[PDB]
């Protein structure tokens, strides 16, 4: 079976592209090589077709029944809720993409009365088929990377596929509250999406440590979605049938998984069908989920079958990393060798082979990677960080460009703790709100997947709640995260990191020079560039009326929306 099939029409673009970044007044404050940065557009959807087009051949083995019980057993804990249409309305993003039957995600929330007929007709819908194949749209996605070492290398257009708002809010009241339930109760603690990053790294830590000698390694899938099975999706699908799940919504979960999960007609944006897909839809409420499930079940077979001693995964979608007791190196290196076998014969070859590494700041993740730094007294602190060139790069164009998701806003809030985060990133940042006095103003940006709506000034709490407070007194970073960033600096012709020590004492002192809420950003998120520092206690409000539901799964390309947590 392959994953799709084409008919020669185009993906064709819903608008004009924006490939290349204009010469910008205050981004070349930021970084000066603009050549550098790139967006992806409809041109590299076919490059992408190819890589992600192919035959797949897929075995199974006891060890996989033998997994897919122990999941099932687990699932079959689980009672899950059918969402009213009202509380699916409220989950839909104000900008999440209009329906073809004349009403949008404003619409929607709003509770049309068009909107709330279409919908229920699509779960009436949803009832009395159980067969004809749903429609979905096949678009090219745009986003931003710096160009590769290798001068003028590009990464093809990703390709996102989804269905009609109408059915991705059914969606919502038959799968939310599994999608956000089965995962954690099936996977345990390797179930990554429920770790702020903080826990996160104390999980990867302590699991590390609790190794008498540990080795470990990271494992990524070619182009995961497209290895994704009809089986795959299947077992997928048996595993949600263990909840106790409501008729309709039992009804419902087994006619979306025939009707779309597995597969079903592409249809560009001017009406024309490309093909048929037969794999994982990047644009579904289940794909993290199922890819969580999908990628942790042919993983922990793999796991048994290339005989590993007390394996420890922690997954997040396709994001494998599993730290298990080293036999000894000749022996490690056999035992990955096999693993990848297995993982190629449950249908899900590497991009690149894995590694096995003994020391954990060199297994990198979710394109992260664990460093060390301290703290105010000096006592070895750990966190979680990454290389920055995609981040920065993606600063520069949202600082030229005002689009409606501000990536700069979600890095620093997952990153805060990091150098380049507070250094670079910060600075920048809250000198251009400060100019347009843009402090109140709120800004959308994600978290593992899902919109979030958040003001600036709160970055502080958030902060706080989220790393601690070692969070603004890191210092001693490791050598080698301080060359990465330096080199990355320079690759994009980003002004050296003491360059920013400077602006920081300036748009700090504007923000002291502020007083309420501008002012604590300024006390908080610049100790580290005054000469005076002074001792920060702990925010107050901060670790009170914060809100919560940030850290429990994942739901990228799953249209989720949250305004809360201010
Ligand atoms: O929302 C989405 C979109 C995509 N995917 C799928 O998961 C994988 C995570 O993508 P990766 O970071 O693994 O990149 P890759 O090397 O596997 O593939 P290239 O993207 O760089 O082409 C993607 O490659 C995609 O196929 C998801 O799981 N969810
Ligand atoms: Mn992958
Ligand atoms: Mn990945």
């Amino acid at each position: 079976s392959m994953s799709y099939t084409w008919t020669g029409a185009l993906i064709t673009p819903c608008a004009a592209e924006e490939s290349k970044l204009p010469i910008n007044p205050l981004s070349n404050s930021l970084l000066r090589h603009h050549n550098m940065v790139y967006a992806t557009t409809s041109r590299s959807a076919s490059l992408r077709q190819k890589k992600v087009t192919f035959d797949r051949l897929q075995v199974l083995d006891d060890h996989y029944r033998d997994v897919l019980k122990e999941m099932k057993a687990k699932a079959s804990t689980v009672k899950a809720k059918l969402l009213s249409i009202e509380e699916a309305c409220k989950l839909t993003p104000p900008h999440s993409a209009k329906s073809k039957f004349g009403y949008g995600a404003k619409d929607v929330r709003n509770l049309s009365s068009r909107a709330v007929n279409h919908i229920r007709s699509v779960w009436e819908d949803l009832l009395e088929d159980t067969e004809t194949p749903i429609d979905t749209t096949i678009m090219a996605k745009s986003e931003v990377f710096c160009v590769q070492p290798e001068k003028g290398g590009r990464k093809p257009a990703r390709l996102i596929v989804f269905p009609d708002l109408g059915v991705r809010v059914c969606e919502k009241m038959a799968l939310y509250d599994v999608v956000s339930t089965l995962p954690q109760a099936v996977m345990g603690s390797s179930y990554g999406f429920q770790y702020s990053p903080k826990q996160r790294v104390e999980f990867l830590v302590n699991t590390w440590k609790s190794k008498k000698c540990p080795m470990g390694f990271s494992y990524d899938t070619r182009c995961f979605d497209s290895t994704v099975t009809e089986s795959d999706i299947r077992v997928e699908e048996s595993i949600y049938q263990c909840c106790d799940l409501a008729p309709e919504a039992r009804q419902a979960i087994r006619s979306l998984t025939e009707r779309l999960y597995i597969g079903g007609p592409l249809t560009n944006s001017k009406g024309q069908n490309c093909g048929y897909r037969r794999c994982r839809a990047s644009g579904v409420l289940t794909t993290s989920c199922g890819n969580t499930l999908t990628c942790y079940l042919k993983a922990t077979a793999a796991c048994r079958a290339a005989k590993l001693q007390d394996c420890t995964m922690l997954v997040n979608g396709d994001d494998l990393v599993v730290i298990c007791e080293s036999a000894g190196t000749q022996e490690d290196a056999a035992a990955l060798r096999a693993f990848t076998e297995a993982m190629t014969r449950y249908s899900a070859p590497p991009g690149d082979p894995p590694q096995p590494e003994y020391d954990l700041e060199l297994i990198t993740s979710c394109s992260s990677n664990v460093s060390v730094a301290h703290d105010a007294s000096g006592k070895r602190v750990y966190y979680l960080t990454r290389d920055p060139t995609t981040p920065l790069a993606r600063a520069a164009w949202e600082t030229a460009r005002h689009t409606p998701i501000n990536s700069w806003l979600g890095n620093i809030i997952m990153y805060a703790p990091t150098l380049w985060a507070r250094m670079i990133l910060m600075t920048h940042f809250f000198s251009i709100l400060l100019a347009q006095e843009q402090l109140e103003k709120a800004l959308d940006c994600q978290i593992y997947g899902a919109c979030y709506s958040i003001e600036p000034l709160d970055l502080p709490q958030i902060i706080e709640r989220l790393h601690g407070l070692s969070a603004f007194t890191l210092h001693s970073y490791s050598p080698g995260e301080i060359n990465r960033v330096a080199s990355c600096l320079r690759k994009l012709g980003v002004p050296p990191l003491r360059t920013w020590r400077h602006r920081a004492r300036s748009v700090r002192a504007k923000l002291l020079s502020q007083g309420g809420r501008a002012a604590t950003c300024g006390r908080y998120l610049f100790n580290w560039a005054v000469r005076t520092k002074l001792k920060l206690t702990p925010i107050p409000a901060a670790s009170q009326l914060d809100l919560s539901g940030w850290f429990v799964a994942g739901y990228s390309g799953g249209d989720i929306y949250h305004s809360l947590s201010r």
